[PDB]
């Protein structure tokens, strides 16, 4: 949904299982800062005071972004 | 509680219920251009596209805001 | 980017130009609070509330600040 | 306001005052994409997909807009 992480490998922006985004922006909206998840075993944590994602087996760290609708709405 | 409506008798930004924020909150996240909920005895509709909640059975208009957390977040 | 909602004519209104640069370079300098002035009247916008309050009889009208899409569209 | 992650020490990293004047300005514009340099490198920055692409290699840098609290916060 509204979290991406970056792949290096392909240079893309990535979006979470709705599972993850859903832990990682519940955690966002309740002021934590930071939060674990994980794809099957394995895990990451988010640092949201760095907008880092570091995968927990690994050490690699990827950037995370928040994306933000338009306020007001666009009419359709 | 994110989305908050402003009241101009108190001359304050005030929230909405846990579960009418969730009404809210939801219909913004999908995109929606209005939604409406049910407060006490009355149904408002959240006008997306001008920020701005009328009540169903008066007409009355009221402002609205999505409040918005600091990017990145301080330690 | 700036705006105030007019409960009379129910509507958000845009600032002037000048308003809304103030406004805006204020906003983005960190400060809680701004002063301009409209139709001969002083105003201060307090960040804390989002709101601008008439100096003289205290009335309170609420502004916002437009956001822009992160990631933009093409 | 603007930032760029480096992959090598694994953190965001600021612009110049000049690059981030440059980027932030056709952001505010309403532009898709803008270009700057810095000494010998040339880059566009990718509004579209938030990426910065060195114009000679094709490397992309992540990039970021931080975001300010709406309400801001008393002092
Ligand atoms: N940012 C603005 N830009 C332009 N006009 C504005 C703005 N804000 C308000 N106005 C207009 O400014 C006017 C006043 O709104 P207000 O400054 O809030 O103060 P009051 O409501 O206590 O009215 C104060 C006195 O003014 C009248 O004579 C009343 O009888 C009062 O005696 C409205 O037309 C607004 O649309
Ligand atoms: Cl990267
Ligand atoms: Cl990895
Ligand atoms: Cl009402
Ligand atoms: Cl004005
Ligand atoms: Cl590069």
């Amino acid at each position: 949904n509204n979290w991406r992480w970056f792949d290096d490998r392909s240079g893309r922006w990535c979006s979470y299982s709705a599972s993850n985004n859903s832990t990682i922006d519940s955690a966002w909206k309740s002021g934590e800062t930071s939060v674990r998840f994980t794809a099957g075993r394995r895990r990451y944590t988010v640092q949201f005071t760095t907008m880092v994602q570091v995968n927990e087996e690994t050490g690699n760290r990827r950037p995370v972004m928040l994306t933000l609708l338009r306020v007001p709405r666009l009419n359709k």
